[PDB]
């Protein structure tokens, strides 16, 4: 049984203590609201329920740039959004914020990024050689070394949100409408992420994690590539995700996570979660994936996919795990 007073986070715990209010206090941020008029949409490029994401043209200097129109919810999640992003502008491959618009007539917002030439993840991880995944991985680990240096959490960690122009080697972590500041012993909502991509502590209802729920996803990452198995952890709905989970990473973990940090877990779960053993990384290898598989790799993979989101290792021990070391080599 661990500290009655719930998990803190091991690393960048005071960031944003060491800051003034302004930096966290989204709801007191007064964004400068532009005239999406100075930019001509010229084609869908694809999103869902939050938003519609358009590429364009800036009219006054030609500029390609992507338009993300904000369907209507809440102005303090839209605050949010805009103060993260502000914060995080200039950061390691984190999206470059260009500008904060509405549209005159409908007076609907609208976030300005850059462009970047990404190619589909579903077709990326078709070709992506051993070297590639390492430098993407360490790319994107950058990314949120980077965001949680400034005490934000992403909390939607997947492929989707990872913009990758495979030709120039340049990666973007995009999609920060569900980021949120950390807090020391904060609570947090736990319908956050992709259900593919959701911590144990998410699907548990466990509500004081920290980054290390980044991590987690990130690991479901790394095995899909590696394993050519996208997405890893294939659930069907919230309760057979953990399911998925269980089989993989047993049970015994499980329970014991449980105790440690006085979750109360769902009693539907106890009809389906079973018993199951932690199994061997080395069980998902086969012929297709086995040029992707290595042992360094397997090793990090067992490091990132855990239950207790303390013992996960953080963005910057991942960075300097000796699976990135041929990219570390190559500056
Ligand atoms: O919600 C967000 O924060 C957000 C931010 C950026 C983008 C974004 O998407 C692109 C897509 Cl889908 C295709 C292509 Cl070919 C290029 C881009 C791009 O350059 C780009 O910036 C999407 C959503
Ligand atoms: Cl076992």
């Amino acid at each position: 049984p661990g500290p009655a007073a719930g998990s803190r986070a091991r690393v960048y715990a005071e960031v944003n203590s060491l800051r003034s209010r302004e930096y966290w206090d989204y709801e007191a941020h007064v964004p400068s609201w532009g005239n999406q008029d100075g930019y001509q949409l010229v084609r869908k490029l694809g999103r869902g329920k939050y938003s519609e994401v358009f590429e364009a043209i800036n009219i006054t200097n030609n500029e390609r740039v992507v338009v993300k129109i904000l369907k209507p919810v809440k102005k303090k999640k839209i605050k949010r959004e805009v103060k993260i992003l502000e914060n995080l502008r200039g950061g390691t491959n984190i999206i470059k914020l260009i500008d904060t618009v509405k549209d005159p007539v409908s007076k609907t917002p609208a976030l300005v990024f850059e462009y970047i030439n990404n190619t589909d993840f579903k077709q990326l991880y078709q070709i992506l050689t051993d070297f590639d995944i390492r430098f993407y991985m360490y790319e994107l680990l950058k990314a949120l070394d980077y965001c949680h240096s400034k005490g934000i959490m992403h909390r939607d960690v997947k492929p989707h949100n990872v913009m990758i122009d495979h030709q120039q080697k340049k990666l973007r972590l995009i999609d920060w409408g569900l980021a949120e500041f950390y807090h020391p012993a904060q609570e947090y909502n736990v319908r956050v992420a992709s259900r593919y991509f959701k911590g144990p502590e998410l699907l548990v209802d466990y509500q004081m994690y920290d980054y290390s729920l980044d991590m987690w996803s990130l690991g479901c990452m790394l095995a899909s590539m590696i394993f050519r198995r996208e997405p890893f952890f294939h659930g069907q709905d919230n309760y057979d995700q953990l399911v998925r989970i269980a089989k993989v990473l047993g049970t015994e973990e499980l329970y014991g996570y449980l105790k440690k940090y006085h979750i109360d877990l769902d009693p539907h779960f106890n009809d389906i979660l079973g018993q199951h053993s932690r199994k061997r990384w080395e069980n998902f290898i086969h012929s297709e994936n086995r040029h992707l598989v290595s042992p360094e790799a397997l090793d990090l993979l067992d490091k990132l996919l855990r239950y207790d989101h303390q013992q996960r290792l953080t963005a910057k021990e991942a960075m300097e795990h000796p699976y990135f070391y041929p990219v570390v080599k190559e500056q």
